[PDB]
């Protein structure tokens, strides 16, 4: 899939995009890449912080559907207005597929000032797309039309510019190293996976697995940090804090409050820990692990910023965990794919990991139920 590689672009802290098309003639627009959503919906009105947007006027084989969507969601809003029209991804499959379209007129906290993208792809499942499920996202639209196959990968490979591989319709085997690990999709909502140990050092913070799990974990890139639930994220960070004591920081940077820093060259990677999230594997009693380092979770702003935080919506496995691997979205067997990233950042001592199998009882008692 030569074609699709380094199709992803972005900036630090602000996402990863991919080049697509809309309307006849097609018009071109960047658009923000994310798994933790469901609708696909593009700037069509001339906010200032826009390099272009959606002109519905120009396109001939645009169709309304006279239809609004009003979209709050944790950190901002977007309303718009429904319609489908021709869409194609150019360094993608060769195809062009009759999507929905949310035509966004009004927002808040959406657009970033200094971005390079002017919309949002959702790529997780109808049960969360807007206004309710009868609007087919995307991905569902393109494989319901064409041949392409039910699944994509994401290589994301991280203001300094970042890039990665959006593979659609398969697996490119040069983006990752070992073998590929599969954890089951327990929803069809958002990507939601089951997390049954945590360790810190190889040190089990020996919670209750369902803590790990409260109310969800979920594979998002359209989220920055590792995000852990209040309870899980207190005990982590104490772990975390006592594993790094060689060195000590304020206690406001573990809260994200404020950044550390160090001269050029001389980040003491070896103080800081890696952490390992144990997924639920594909066989009974059996799981695998996967393991980032502090490259992955202090992230730059040499200083650098604390990239893990507290939730109220569950376990967030955003880019600090996309970074490390290679992610493929096997819709078509309900499974997600780590592997360890070819492109990671990491050091000559140590190396992020995806590794198996592990025995590990009681996996099904991990998930919360209301
Ligand atoms: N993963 C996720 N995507 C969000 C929030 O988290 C998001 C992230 C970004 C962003 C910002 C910075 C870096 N990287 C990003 F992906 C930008 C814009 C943005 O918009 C929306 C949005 F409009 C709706 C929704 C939802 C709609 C319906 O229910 C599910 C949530 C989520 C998001």
């Amino acid at each position: 899939f030569v074609e699709m590689v380094d199709n992803l672009r972005g900036k630090s802290g602000q996402g990863y995009y991919v080049e697509m098309t809309v309307g006849s003639p097609p018009q071109t627009l960047n658009i923000l890449v994310d798994t933790g959503s469901s609708n696909f919906a593009v700037g069509a009105a001339p906010h200032p912080f826009l390099h272009r947007y959606y002109q519905r006027q120009l396109s001939s084989t645009y169709r309304d559907l006279r239809k609004g969507v009003y979209v709050p969601y944790t950190q901002g809003k977007w309303e718009g207005e429904l319609g489908t029209d021709l869409v194609s991804i150019p360094h993608g499959p060769n195809v062009t597929v009759r999507a929905n379209i949310a035509a966004i007129t009004e927002s808040d906290k959406f657009f970033i000032n200094g971005s390079n993208w002017e919309g949002i792809l959702g790529l997780a499942y109808a049960e969360i797309a807007r206004p309710d499920d009868s609007l087919e996202p995307f991905f569902d639209s393109l494989v319901k039309q064409t041949h392409v196959p039910n699944l994509f990968s994401l290589q994301l490979c991280g203001l300094a510019s970042v890039g990665g591989s959006m593979i659609i319709g398969g697996i490119d085997h040069s983006l990752y190293t070992g073998s590929l690990w599969y954890t089951p999709i327990r929803r069809e909502w958002y990507y939601e996976v089951i997390i049954v140990r945590v360790e810190i050092n190889g040190q089990d913070l020996k919670m209750d697995c369902k803590e790990y799990n409260y109310d969800k974990s979920i594979v998002d890139s359209g989220t920055t940090n590792l995000r852990l639930p209040k309870k899980v994220f207190e005990a982590a960070v104490k772990s975390i804090k006592a594993a790094s004591s060689t060195e000590k920081f304020p206690d406001g940077f573990w809260l994200g409050e404020q950044l550390v820093c160090w001269q050029a060259g001389t980040t003491p990677w070896n103080i800081f820990p890696v952490i390992s999230l144990y997924l639920m594997g594909e066989v009974t009693n059996q799981s695998f692990r996967i393991t980032i380092l502090p490259q992955q979770y202090l992230r730059p702003v040499d200083c650098y910023k604390f990239a893990i935080s507290q939730s109220s919506t569950g376990t967030v496995m955003g880019a600090v965990i996309m970074e490390g691997f290679y992610v493929v979205f096997d819709r078509a067997r309900k499974r997600i794919g780590f592997a360890v990233s070819a492109c990671h950042v990491h050091d000559e001592f140590r190396t992020a990991a995806v590794e198996g199998p592990f025995v590990t009882l009681d996996m099904e008692d991990c998930g919360y139920n209301i």
